[PDB]
């Protein structure tokens, strides 16, 4: 029933979370500690993990953040989430593990392929990933999402959805362009996405509002489209609200905010008159002794950010609750939805 206040899209994950000896990591050829895609001989892995009676849950950066938004304002279909899942079991339960949180989902389903699913492999204090993407690349929004996301004025995409197509979040953000105060709000993802899609990402800056990154993420993307420590964050944060603006003035929300580890998170805000705000909000400190890895940081930095968002809080408020969410989430083994 909602109010559905943030809709997103993104590549939905089942996660199969297991503690694993060191010698299935050798089995299947993975580095401790390593991130990757599954090759072909690693496809076999996703079975072999039912001996370690693996548990399953929702995953995927976009996911993952509505997940939080969800949790955060608790009442059913708070937010609502599309992508593509497989016609296999594991696609199934993502779906009823999604209603469980309460989560508004429409998930499309490709027939014939199987749902994107990462083997989550704990080891020796490590988190070790091995990902099959699967149908997460066949997704294609439907024609009535717009009904489905009724009465959201937050819309997000992760830029790892540009690989089933750009024309999913041009379509999303065309959709609140056209919608006042309606907020388009953009991941650039990790460093590929950058690279490979500098014309789909031209396009869909110019109708974002918001603009998250890491600094490696916004470092790539001042190199690939010239924008040219501290002041050096600024700078990047300053070069690229170009990209959300055209170096116009307009009278909607154009923000770039670059998260930093445990540095100061750094953004930069455009004014109706042109005026430049730079924002900069301390993290407070977690003891190195606390952390257990910060994969999913960003995911639930934004998750924060875009509840603080839907509850009309200011920028620095809203960093403030991404960072609240992402010292919880990095104390914890996987993506905690248990907030402090
Ligand atoms: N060591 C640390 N201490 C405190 N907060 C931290 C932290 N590392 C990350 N964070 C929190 O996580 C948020 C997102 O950080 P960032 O975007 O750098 O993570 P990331 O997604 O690059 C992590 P990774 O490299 O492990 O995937 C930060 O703004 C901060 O709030
Ligand atoms: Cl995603
Ligand atoms: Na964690």
């Amino acid at each position: 029933t909602g109010p559905m206040r943030v809709f997103a899209i993104g590549n939905p994950i089942l996660d199969l979370v297991a503690e694993v000896p060191s010698s299935f990591l050798d089995e299947f050829f993975l580095k401790r500690g390593d991130a990757t895609l599954a090759t072909p001989e690693q496809m076999r892995i996703y079975s072999t993990l039912d001996q370690f009676n693996p548990t399953s849950l929702p995953g995927g950066s976009a996911l993952n953040s509505v997940r939080v938004v969800q949790k955060l304002l608790r009442k059913p279909g708070s937010a609502g989430y599309m992508g593509a899942i497989g016609d296999d079991p594991r696609g199934q339960v993502l779906k009823e593990l999604c209603d469980k949180e309460g989560l508004a989902t429409r998930f499309m389903v490709a027939p014939g392929q199987s749902t994107g699913v990462c083997a989550v492999l704990i080891n020796e204090k490590e988190r070790t990933l091995c990902t099959h993407l699967g149908a997460c690349g066949s997704f294609r929004l439907p024609e009535d999402w717009t009904t489905f996301a009724s009465g959201a004025l937050i819309f997000y995409a992760t830029a790892y959805t540009l690989t089933a197509t750009p024309k999913n979040a041009l379509e999303v953000a065309g959709y609140a362009h056209g919608i006042p105060n309606a907020i388009f709000t953009l991941n650039l993802s990790a460093p590929f996405c950058v690279e490979l899609y500098k014309d789909a990402m031209q396009s869909l800056l110019l109708h974002t509002n918001i603009l998250f990154g890491n600094e490696e993420e916004f470092a790539h993307l001042a190199k690939v489209h010239n924008l040219v420590n501290k002041e050096h964050a600024v700078e990047v944060c300053t070069g690229a609200l170009r990209l959300l603006t055209a170096g116009q003035n307009t009278s909607a929300t154009k923000l770039v905010v670059m998260t930093r580890g445990h540095n100061p998170v750094i953004a930069a805000e455009q004014t109706a008159d042109g005026t430049v705000v730079v924002h900069e909000v301390g993290v407070p400190v977690v003891a190195a002794e606390k952390i257990v890895d910060t994969n999913g940081a960003g995911d639930a930095f934004v998750g924060g950010f875009l509840y603080a968002l839907s509850q009309g809080k200011t920028v620095k408020q809203c960093i403030m609750c991404g960072n609240a969410c992402a010292q919880d989430v990095i104390q914890h083994v996987g993506f905690s939805l248990s907030f402090t």
